[PDB]
């Protein structure tokens, strides 16, 4: 329930020439109620960004902020956002979405796909303009499976999303997709006791809990725009697909549709691989 307290410093991607900062603003609202320092990154190499850097930090300061800044780059966006993570050891990297696609608008770049799949830590991929305050946040999990791995992910997920909830004072909200008659009521009676127990130690009520049947891929989105979710929090596959596909298509199809802001959780044992990788360069 304190996940986003936790984080003590927050990597804050700003862009130079667009007319929202959307990343900055959602930094704001988290580190108002958390105090989490703010590390704010432009990455260019071309144009010297120090004297307008400087001001908007005198500024944050000013509100009462920690806050730190820095221009760099190397080799990509992803790759400069990741090494400022690793430099300054972030534990949550925010990013706003800016599609290439007027006609695609939901879908994320290239780029920041290969953001979310490398980065070592939380990322909240902003898409919605919307204030969080007063909104619904929703978490997506599967309550069908309770192994040591999707227990650690779920409780990752509720944590965060439950902790978004509070400072923004907003409400919370679940969602979990699952995919002889007389066997199927049994095994379905005996998966209605799970959720019914999930429930309990979640202490969710039937309000909340949205438990749905069919693909996850489309009953994450369409519980997020039933509800005008302003923030989705979901987890990646809790094992890899081959040739690294770590992110899953659960996690790919609803990152491509949602119209909220995404919090983007890995498996803590992926973070720990990921980690490794970061390193390396
Ligand atoms: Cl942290
Ligand atoms: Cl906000
Ligand atoms: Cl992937």
């Amino acid at each position: 329930s304190n996940a986003m307290q936790a984080i003590r410093s927050i990597l804050v991607v700003i862009e130079p020439d667009q007319l929202e900062g959307l990343a900055l603003k959602r930094a704001q609202l988290i580190a108002g109620v958390t105090q989490s320092h703010l590390h704010l990154l432009v990455c260019e190499k071309r144009r010297d960004h120090s004297a307008a850097l400087n001001d908007l930090a005198q500024e944050l300061r000013e509100e009462g902020y920690s806050v730190s800044t820095n221009q760099a780059w190397k080799d990509s966006l992803h790759q400069t956002i990741i090494a400022e993570q690793q430099a300054e050891g972030c534990g949550l990297i925010i990013k706003q979405h800016f599609p290439d696609n007027p006609l695609k608008k939901a879908i994320l770049t290239p780029d920041d796909w290969k953001l979310l799949r490398f980065a070592p830590c939380p990322v909240l991929m902003t898409k919605t303009a919307r204030p969080w305050t007063g909104g619904k946040i929703l978490a997506a999990v599967d309550v069908g499976n309770n192994d040591g791995e999707h227990r650690s992910l779920h409780a990752g997920i509720i944590s965060h999303a439950y902790d978004i909830a509070g400072l923004a004072k907003a409400t919370l909200h679940v969602i979990s997709a699952h995919p002889t008659f007389q066997l199927s009521e049994t095994i379905e009676a005996r998966y209605r006791e799970a959720c019914r127990t999930f429930q309990a130690e979640y202490g969710f009520s039937d309000e909340q809990l949205h438990i749905e049947e069919g693909p996850a891929d489309v009953l994450i989105p369409r519980t997020a725009q039933k509800l005008d979710a302003v923030v989705t929090v979901i987890g990646t596959v809790a094992r890899t697909g081959l040739s690294g596909a770590l992110i899953g298509n659960t996690a790919e199809v609803v990152l491509d549709t949602l119209e909220s802001d995404v919090l983007v959780l890995k498996p803590d044992d992926i973070i720990a691989h990921l980690e490794e990788l970061a390193s390396k360069e």
